[PDB]
């Protein structure tokens, strides 16, 4: 269950495998099985960590329909594998894959968002090794995220009874149809490394929780005292493990010797006093040190984390027992060549980007980001919402067993992967399923959800907030939302409907909120917006006019202003991404504040002032 | 019934109204017709012709709902009304007017795209006059072109369903709701003028039509002997006509007196050796010129005419006997400023980029367009489908007798103005009516629409070839466009359906294409086209890029060119036009080959060198 990222220290060292690698694409349900056993021929330069689909101008990847195959070879000294338990981990491989290595079949995964790894003690060996890794792009009903099996992409444009359209689809050459408004970038989109444990006993996992905070300070920046628990798996075969907790100038501040009892685990707590606690706009982060034990140290792991409790209370969001209010945005992982690829220079200037807007958080839409990201958010004090890649489902999966235990996976493999970070304060479990309507929809959806935020709950060691951001839709016939434990609604009131009318759109929104009024649950928006082309320009803007963006939230804020259980404003989208074509879209996704080159509309800077004068806490 | 454009000669002078008018907006359903009794209080500048919606962005004239009133003072010499008959012509209010002079109410008018007049003989003065003309740019169920009484727009988004959204709408403010794809500009967009001609007896209209000829020559350039016809209508009250045909250098080369005879007309014929014919690409013009006798002359009009035949036979479609290919697009009269007004320069410009780009021929989509126009093309050789402002057309309005009295005044009233120019080949009585669909749906629009097929061959002289143009529908069911004297469709495959996929759209293509091969008829596009954004780049095109737009027409184009029965190929649209705001609309409608501001998008480059190599005459 642990996927503890790959760590170098004296007991431990990573060797990465991205690079240019080999590659070729294949077939729409096979590719050649003798491309694992001997170099690929004829090959193509592909770079990973990327997407594959837009490194190459001469195929039109972009329109691939079915496996790739990518390929390098590697070798490392003898006297560095020799004794060692040898792992070689894939960050993420877009969407399914196969991995091969000098000719072996070490096996497979499906999940295009989240990390796997495979032992590789005795597939090695000396000299040059031979790494293949076949990768699956389809999508389809049964897949998370979902894709459609006919018809049209999401938001796609039809003329379904015209006989020669009919008659056209049936012949069509085969292409993957999002139920979801993203591109559909595949690949070896994360890093891809092989490290080293030792391989009688290391430590397979770890677990940090803040458990209580006692006499938090008034500004929240210490408490009186933290009691924090660890638990500790191990793999291998009276034994010991040492845990020191260092601050932020790694100073050890506490330490405690636990017992390892048959997994193997070492549990416990350890109470800090004077806690340094980690806050929105104010991050602090100690390190979990723990060495197996035989002087000399078997094993050892420096697991980050920071103290903070969450908690949902009435119509509040307390972090550090204070009342939060979101400021940000849902996030896309896109850029220009790189596709999906993580990029940690665009990391960065994303992060620098959110402190210039004076935002404070994000989601991570619709899909677990790279680790790094939230590393990244970790130290620089920003709260994240993450989010499984549950996107464009509706009833035709729910009653699907296949989606329901791909789902199962997500949100299991998100939170074991992500629990340590204090940065992230709740879960999403889907975005904008089908949830309303008539008859039996509403109950078979709830049906569907509810043991998945049971589950979600029962996952985090924390046990922090879950939601489900809900789709504009029938609130009142919906009565699954209303049920989690933050209402997280997506509106495009005046865009979508009510178009371009403001007027109508705050009217509109105001009976809404009259109806969330009386619910009970904090409340926020996850999306709201308006494509925006930078340099369309009116004086009095309509649709697509960087004016209409900023007037849009210029409006629709001022209602929610009103509202003081409304505890959170995300917009969408923090910048611009590309999308499978359509006439909606206009070179992808528009509505995001920055350009995709990241460079402000009017918007963000009509938004960067408003957010310069709200406080992270006490706002409402 | 004629309204021959006001003419100054010996007989006859022409005072034009236009200018900077006073301007007051007024109410949605009422305006103070006190107004009309004394100078509108504190208005504003209106410069006449123009569309009124961009000319002031203090106010948000684009959305107004309702009256607006303009006015003006003017005076002209006693002594040239003494003894005239004075007439006050409006070549176009859009939609509907109510004109007072001197607070006496001249009368009312609905259509918003043709010419009407007033005998102000009694209600003028001496010295200052007061013009003040209510202006109506209301649509709806009963107005052509159509507006929506409820919902959205034309392609316009709703989330009918939401609740919020359905009460939000009964409140919303009145908005007018094009049921067509392009803006509602109002005012006085086209020339307003006072003219006079003599009281006792003067031309009312004049008819000149090309009836026979003979032994056209090879390159069509002339024929041996043309045979035409005039017919002469006269108003007021042995009476005596001569009719002089003067060539393109003025020399009378025919000549005959006609016996006036009580509605008072003239008519016959008259034989022109060695007739110069006009055609698409060389243009020739005769002049008419019709004087009444009492060696005085009481009164006289010059009419351009050209000299050619028009006939579908079988599969072609024949000028002067030579089996013709269009080459164009619909056009719009639109512009940055000026709206929907009529701009000269504009005009002469974008004749010369029809030359440019190498076409031929365009349609007045979706109305009639400014005299001026035709006779620009009249001179320039370009080919031209007059159409009638019967858009937005369903069931709703076939039953409504309201609608169907204003769609037959407009067939007759664009008949009656536009029969004499040569450039005009074929008339078109709709664009998008529904047609097709189940039970009675097919039988009510062909029953609707035959009435009025008719109509326009009974108003027409040259008895032109009439089409109707269709929608991208269900081809098998709808039984009226294949009745029509030319098929002319609509069709966006690759675009509107199948997106972006070419294959399947030229897939698609041919199949509806092996439907009309065994109709029989001949068959062209009005329209077919991809928005695009100039300066949207990409080495694969996706939808929006200036290469997919390249590419659309380079893949349909080729498909077309297999068929020996399609005759013409007009794209949509010639130039980047306003349109209501909307989820697909980027600042309005981007088919243009050309931008807004008339600059060539790389297709425009690409259409230019496939139109250079394609003859008027003989392609097929
Ligand atoms: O339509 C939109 O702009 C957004 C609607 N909510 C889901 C987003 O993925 C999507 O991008
Ligand atoms: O959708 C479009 O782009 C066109 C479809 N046919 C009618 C045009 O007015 C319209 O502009």
């Amino acid at each position: 269950n642990g996927m503890l990222y790959p760590q170098s220290n004296d007991s431990r060292i990573v060797f990465p495998l991205d690079g240019v690698w080999d590659f070729r694409t294949a077939g729409e349900d096979s590719y050649p099985a003798e491309w694992a056993d001997a170099p690929l021929p004829e090959p193509l330069p592909m770079a990973v960590p990327g997407s594959y689909n837009d490194q190459n101008d001469e195929l039109n990847l972009r329109a691939h329909y079915g496996w790739v195959v990518y390929q390098r070879s590697f070798a490392v000294p003898s006297r560095l594998v020799a004794g060692q338990r040898m792992i070689l981990r894939f960050d993420a491989a877009t969407h399914a894959a196969d991995v091969y290595l000098n000719g072996q079949l070490l096996g497979s995964h499906f999940g295009g968002f989240l990390p796997f790894e495979f032992d590789v003690t005795s597939a090695l060996h000396a000299g040059e090794n031979l790494l293949t890794v076949a990768v699956d792009n389809r999508i389809g009903s049964s897949t998370l995220p979902v894709g459609n099996d006919a018809g049209t992409a999401f938001m796609g444009s039809d003329n379904a009874n015209v006989p020669a359209v009919a008659e056209a689809k049936k012949h069509a050459r085969r292409q993957n149809l999002p139920n979801f408004d993203f591109f559909n970038f595949a690949g070896l989109n994360r890093h891809v490394e092989l490290y080293t444990t030792p391989a009688d006993a290391y430590i397979a996992d770890i677990a940090i929780t803040t458990e209580r905070l006692d006499h938090i300070a008034g500004d929240a920046c210490t408490a009186a005292n933290a009691l924090i628990a660890y638990d500790v798996t191990f793999g291998g075969d009276g034994r010991q493990v040492r845990i020191s907790i260092l601050d932020g100038e790694g100073t050890v501040v506490a330490g405690v010797t636990a017992d390892i009892e048959r997994t193997a685990k070492a549990s416990g707590e350890i109470a800090i006093r004077d806690a340094k606690l980690w806050n929105p706009g104010a991050a602090y982060l100690y390190t979990a040190v723990a060495e197996l034990l035989p002087s000399r140290i078997i094993d050892a792991y420096r697991q980050t984390f920071g103290i903070r409790t969450v908690e949902v209370s009435g119509t509040t969001f307390l972090i550090n027992g204070k009342p939060f209010y979101f400021k940000g945005f849902g996030k896309h992982e896109d850029s220009y060549f790189h596709g999906r690829g993580t990029d940690d220079v665009l990391n960065v200037k994303d992060v620098s980007l959110i402190h210039w807007l004076h935002a404070n958080s994000f989601r991570t839409s619709h899909y677990p980001y790279a680790e790094s990201m939230y590393d990244l958010c970790d130290r620089e004090g920003i709260v994240i919402i993450d989010e499984v890649p549950a996107v464009g489902m509706s009833w035709l999966q729910y009653a699907n067993p296949l989606v329901a235990e791909r789902h199962r996976e997500a949100i299991r493999g998100m939170i074991a992967r992500d629990k340590n970070h204090p940065c992230i304060v709740m879960w999403s479990i889907a975005n904008e399923p089908g949830l309303d309507g008539d008859g039996e929809r509403p109950r078979q959806a709830y049906d569907y959800f509810r043991p998945l935020y049971e589950l979600a709950h029962a996952s985090d060691p924390q046990n922090r907030p879950v939601t489900l951001v809900c789709c504009q839709n029938d609130y009142t016939t919906d009565i699954t939302e209303r049920t989690m434990d933050v209402v997280c609604i997506n509106r495009y009131y005046g865009w979508y409907n009510l178009s371009g009318d403001l007027d109508a759109a705050c009217h509109a929104l105001n009976i809404e909120l009259d109806f969330w009024e009386n619910i009970g649950k904090p409340v926020m928006f996850t999306e709201y917006g308006a494509d925006t082309i930078e340099g369309i320009h009116g004086t009095h803007g309509e649709m697509f006019s960087e004016e209409f963006q900023r007037d849009y939230y210029a409006r629709i804020n001022a209602e929610i202003d009103k509202r003081p259980w409304f505890i959170g404003e995300q917009l969408w989208n923090f910048a611009d991404f590309a999308t499978f074509q359509g006439i909606i879209r206009v070179e992808g996704n528009r509505k995001g504040i920055l350009t995709r080159d990241r460079q402000p509309k009017m918007a963000a800077h009509w938004l960067r002032e408003r957010w310069a004068g709200i406080p992270d806490y006490g706002y409402k």
